[PDB]
């Protein structure tokens, strides 16, 4: 009946903003959730998640906020190296979703990442195998 | 007068994961539209369109002098019909904000922007794995 939510939070190892296999999972981390409505374009609740192991953050929905406007944003992070939250120009990157499922199977989120201050080394060669030109921005 | 390029690449989202992996394909003739406000709120100082050539890069000329505004580049058109639909946030279409301050003569280059094939290829949840995460469906 409930809505089981799931998402990942990684250090964002190469400052790619995206997950790359040298980034780095976090245990610990602060992720907001909140909902919104449209009878009143206002607020409806706000639940605030921490990660475990592998960096999996987990949330039920109970259906009194069944199917409306939700977007996650990044709080808090358990480690000092990756304590940046990368802003996309001028906006806190969320991550919006709307909320519904059917035979009440978990709904996993595209993960949210924490920037590093000082890119690995060993990224230029990851960007090499992706064949992308390296953003920097 | 000055002249600043912003490039980006196109890629086609092979496995539907709303970023760019190892099975991602790029794509070439990509189209691109770039548009530039006043500020959060404000006027469009310009628009311009760009498309990829080789790699699915594309590059953008700033021909003037800008300062602190604010840009964003969205998807507009897919020279491959296998990888034609573009990703929805719920309910935003995605784009890649950033704020202009341009320097004379050379080169910055931003995030791809990814096509959705409308079928996943049968290796992807082989990946997702060898990234430790867990395969998304949003
Ligand atoms: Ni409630």
């Amino acid at each position: 009946s409930q809505f089981y939510i799931q998402g990942q939070v990684y250090c964002d190892t190469c400052r790619a903003r995206f997950i790359t296999e040298l980034s780095e999972f976090i245990p610990g981390a602060g992720v907001r959730l909140q909902c919104k409505d449209g009878e009143n374009g206002k607020i409806t609740f706000t639940e605030v998640g921490y990660t475990r192991a592998e960096g999996l953050y987990s949330m039920l929905i109970e259906r009194d906020h069944k199917n409306e406007f939700c977007e996650i944003t990044l709080l808090s992070s358990s480690r000092k190296d990756c304590d940046e939250i990368p802003i996309e120009g001028w906006v806190k990157p969320s991550l919006k979703f709307m909320l519904n499922t059917v035979n009440g199977t978990t709904r996993t989120i595209n993960p949210l990442g924490f920037f590093k201050k000082e890119a690995l080394p060993k990224c230029p060669q990851v960007f090499n195998k992706l064949g992308m030109y390296p953003p920097n921005m």
